[PDB]
């Protein structure tokens, strides 16, 4: 599996020494540099490959600016590097390309700002006492935030690069896709015994987390059936061949309108040619990996559920937590090595290939491989409180227009690989995300 490109595991707040944080910081930055350096021509930075997101030049400077602004806010920095850039590269969620649709700086100028910002932050780390443990009311929380924010944008930007033509990107040395064993095994429904789970994260938990992660909610989860694997490309191919995209009964009025307006006939990263479907990995087009989890948005996942019928649905946040972590929990960061997470592979993996990736529930790849959609409107947990460093992180998206996803993907790094991270997206948006199907009986 992908070894030459290595991502350092997250660190508990009680072990965030200066040395370890220096290493984690350097790894966070170098990884984004590798991805950004995969764009061959600088003119390509002014393309917005995703019609719902900004140009790539924005994301070149966004992670660096975020560091500086948060450090300034906690007064670990007395001044920034470029106030204009710190404004331009700050504001990052439209429902249409029209809504989404400024004079951007040159590519060299943004790289220069990145380089200056890196050295500035490194000096802050080398000249600040790391009095253990770090915590939410500690100024260094701003640094923890920036490093996790940079790693999140490694993922979001990977999606942008995937939407660029293959001829405009260059695969980094060591990038390695998972294998394909061909046709997938049978996807059996597994009974997940009912139980009670506690959602949320305590304020004194020794791990960095975003505001929406914190709170406390007990939820009694009734037993339910779930597919042992995420729905595979092969399984979704059947849905297509049975006219899944052409039968309104499987969709709803909102989802059908999306599909028609975007003239969708297949998942975003499939392409039909010569009687066969090709599939777009990060940097190359390859024969469709039939045993990999299918990558779809929420509308498409629900259309598949509609074709399956019989009340087929998606899990709730509580249902996923029960299946993944049970009713018990002390996080063991080393367990991230047991799942397709943290760049073990540079791609999705065949369901069940990572033999260490079966949860005690019997379900495979609940953690890792690809994010999995949930029928759960993004919402606060009892006890939620915005953090002064980033009050608009999650609160504006408690609007019943965002569905959640959990577990992490092959590209996911940092604290986002662990139990408490809560993810969300508009249901039409594409990520490294798939789904599994659920029935109550
Ligand atoms: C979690 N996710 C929906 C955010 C993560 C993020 C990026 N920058 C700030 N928050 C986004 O992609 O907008
Ligand atoms: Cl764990
Ligand atoms: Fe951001
Ligand atoms: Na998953």
């Amino acid at each position: 599996h992908m070894s030459f490109i290595k991502s350092q595991l997250p660190i508990f707040l009680n072990n965030c020494t200066q040395d370890s944080v220096i290493n984690y910081f350097q790894n966070s930055w170098e990884l984004e540099n590798i991805l950004m350096r995969s764009i061959i021509d600088d003119e390509t930075f002014y393309i917005n490959p995703d019609p719902l997101r900004n140009p790539l030049i924005f994301y070149l400077g966004h992670s660096a600016a975020f560091y500086i602004n948060k450090l300034i806010r906690v007064e670990l920095l007395e001044k920034g590097i470029n106030s204009d850039y710190e404004i331009l590269f700050e504001f990052g969620d439209p429902e249409n390309a029209e809504e989404l649709n400024i004079n951007w700086p040159d590519v060299r100028q943004v790289w220069d700002y990145r380089n200056k910002a890196y050295e500035v932050i490194l000096e802050v780390i080398k000249n600040t006492t790391f009095d253990l443990p770090i915590h939410a009311s500690h100024p260094l929380w701003a640094l923890m935030m920036g490093m996790e924010h940079q790693r999140i944008h490694f993922e979001t930007s990977s999606m942008l690069l995937r939407q660029l033509p293959t001829e405009k990107v260059e695969k980094p040395q060591g990038w390695q896709y998972a294998p394909s064993q061909g046709v997938p095994n049978t996807n059996k429904m597994i009974l997940v015994e009912g139980g009670t789970v506690t959602l949320g994260k305590a304020k004194d938990n020794p791990l960095y987390g975003w505001d929406c992660e914190y709170g406390d909610r007990l939820v009694k989860v009734d037993s339910f059936f779930a597919s042992q694997y995420l729905v595979t490309n092969g399984e979704f191919l059947e849905f297509i061949n049975r006219k899944g995209y052409e039968t309104q009964s499987y969709w709803n009025e909102k989802s059908w309108q999306w599909k028609e307006e975007n003239k969708v006939k297949n998942p975003k990263f499939w392409q039909f040619n010569n009687g066969k479907y090709s599939y777009r990995a990060m940097f190359d087009e390859i024969p469709l990996p039939l045993d990999w989890p299918v990558e779809v948005n929420y509308y498409e996942a629900m259309a598949y559920c509609g074709w399956k019928g019989k009340g087929t649905r998606l899990m709730s946040e509580a249902e996923w937590n029960l299946a993944a972590y049970g009713s018990n929990y002390q996080v063991d960061i080393e367990k991230v090595n047991d799942y397709n997470l943290n760049l073990k592979f540079g791609s999705p993996s065949p369901v069940g290939l990572v033999k260490t990736a079966q949860s005690h529930s019997g379900l495979w790849d609940l953690r890792g491989n690809v994010w999995e959609w949930l029928d759960e409107n993004f919402h606060p947990l009892p006890g939620f409180e915005p953090h002064f460093l980033y009050e608009d992180n999650s609160a504006p998206f408690f609007d019943n227009n965002h569905k959640m996803m959990l577990g992490g993907a092959w590209v996911t790094q940092g604290t986002e690989t662990l139990k408490y991270y809560r993810n969300w997206f508009r249901p039409n948006f594409y990520q490294h995300a798939g789904f599994r199907i659920v029935t109550n009986h």
